[PDB]
């Protein structure tokens, strides 16, 4: 379209669950952006426009693997744009340690807008342009439902889960240093001399010691994703109804191996491959519209129970030879998704770029909203 500015990158990034984001780092009045904040990582485009406005366009190059695997050695990289966030605007008028405290349970994006309830009945609607350059072995997510876990639901060392309040969370990392999902002891750093290290306010800089044998949720298998893989394009559902997960059930679907709508399953995981398609038959160069609706599982918290199964309906609609067509690419399927959280679910799109690839990822989405049904 327009030539006085084409590709204009958006480099701010935040930390959802640790930081609020500023004004400047808002974009479009509805995102905020996740992952390596090179320049040609996520940009706004004004060449290829969807719904009459700028797209956006995503692009990992093969060296842009800035995460670790699951895996030691193994990587993984990410841009990608999250619909649920907290700003300065939702703390204000409270007073001065509620954001403090949201900061150090890692739970500030639970006092912003964009994630649903447990259990509810919800409409999406996204699209995304797949250009006939992305090569047909590419390993990455391009759209995802995210859990928001208990970020204060521990077990002590001595076996038991605990729902514990903020303030008593925020007691336990007085003497605990989680690393992800793992506790261990709290050691003051020393330098050369043998001299505490201290921080920008003269606090001492601390670092994990060994396992104390405490454990925190966190982390877990996104209850629903859209991807490629294997030369495939595929929808994931994953569900979990542990009430403290466990990230060593590793239940996880391969959408090349997994039937279609044939659960594999653990105790307490389900990972349901939907929807599968060769990559070959994605259609390529033109905006493909996903139409999702989803009724999320809901849980028995401490019971872990199905309390009720969920259900999940994906259209797809794009223009071919120059007619409209809608494909019912998941029918009404009951199914089982989400996670037993006390907290919903949020929606992300861009690049997860996963399986320890570094095959180069580029592709534009756009136009997405959400609705009560
Ligand atoms: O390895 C990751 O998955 C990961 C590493 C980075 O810390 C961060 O990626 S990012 O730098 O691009 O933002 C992110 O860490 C998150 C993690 O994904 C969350 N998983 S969740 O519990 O399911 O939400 C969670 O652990 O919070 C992490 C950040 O914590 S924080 O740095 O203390 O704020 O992904
Ligand atoms: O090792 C795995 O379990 C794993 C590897 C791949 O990156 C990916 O599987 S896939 O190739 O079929 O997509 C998937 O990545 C997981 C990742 O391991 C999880 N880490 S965890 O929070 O500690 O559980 C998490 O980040 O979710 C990723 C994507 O899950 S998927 O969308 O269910 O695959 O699994
Ligand atoms: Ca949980």
């Amino acid at each position: 379209t327009k030539n006085t500015q084409t590709l204009m990158p958006l480099t701010e990034r935040v930390n959802v669950q640790a930081d609020s984001a500023r004004i400047n780092q808002i974009i479009d009045g509805c995102w905020v952006a996740v992952g390596t904040n090179k320049p040609h990582a996520i940009q706004r485009d004004f060449t290829n426009l969807f719904d009459g406005k700028p797209s956006y366009r995503f692009e990992l190059k093969t060296e842009d693997n800035t995460l670790e695997g699951y895996a030691k050695g193994e990587t993984k990289g990410r841009a990608e744009f999250s619909y649920c966030y907290a700003t300065s605007d939702d703390f204000k008028g409270l007073p001065a340690d509620v954001y403090q405290k949201a900061q150090i349970t890692k739970t500030v994006y639970h006092h912003g807008k964009g994630a649903c309830p447990q259990g509810s009945s919800r409409d999406y609607e996204f699209s995304v342009y797949i250009p006939s350059s992305l090569d047909s072995n590419v390993s990455t997510i391009f759209a995802q439902w995210h859990g928001m876990p208990d970020r204060t639901l521990v077990q002590t060392p001595q076996g038991e889960v605990k729902k514990l309040t903020v303030d008593e969370f925020v007691e336990l990392e007085k003497t605990t240093f989680f690393k992800k999902n793992a506790g261990h002891e709290k050691v003051v750093r020393l330098d050369k001399q043998g001299n505490p290290m201290k921080d920008k306010n003269g606090k001492p800089v601390y670092k994990a010691g060994k396992l104390n044998g405490w454990l925190v949720e966190q982390g877990g298998y996104p209850p629903l994703a859209f991807g490629f893989s294997g030369g495939l394009f595929y929808i994931k559902a994953n569900s979990d109804r542990k009430w403290l997960t466990d990230k060593d059930d590793r239940c996880n679907a391969n959408p090349g191996k997994t039937p279609v709508m044939k659960p594999l399953t653990s105790e307490y995981k389900a990972s349901t491959i939907a929807y599968k398609l060769p990559f070959a038959d994605f259609p390529k160069d033109c905006w493909i519209t996903f139409r999702v609706h989803i009724d999320w599982t809901v849980y028995g918290k401490e019971a872990e129970t199905i309390v009720k199964p969920g259900m999940l309906d994906v259209r797809m609609d794009y223009q071919e030879q120059g007619k409209k067509v809608s494909k019912h690419i998941v029918n009404n399927e009951k199914i089982l998704i989400g996670r037993n959280d006390e907290d919903g679910y949020y929606f992300k799109f861009g690049i997860y770029r996963v399986g320890d690839s570094t095959v180069p990822v580029c592709y534009n989405l756009a136009g997405y909203s959400e609705r009560l049904e």
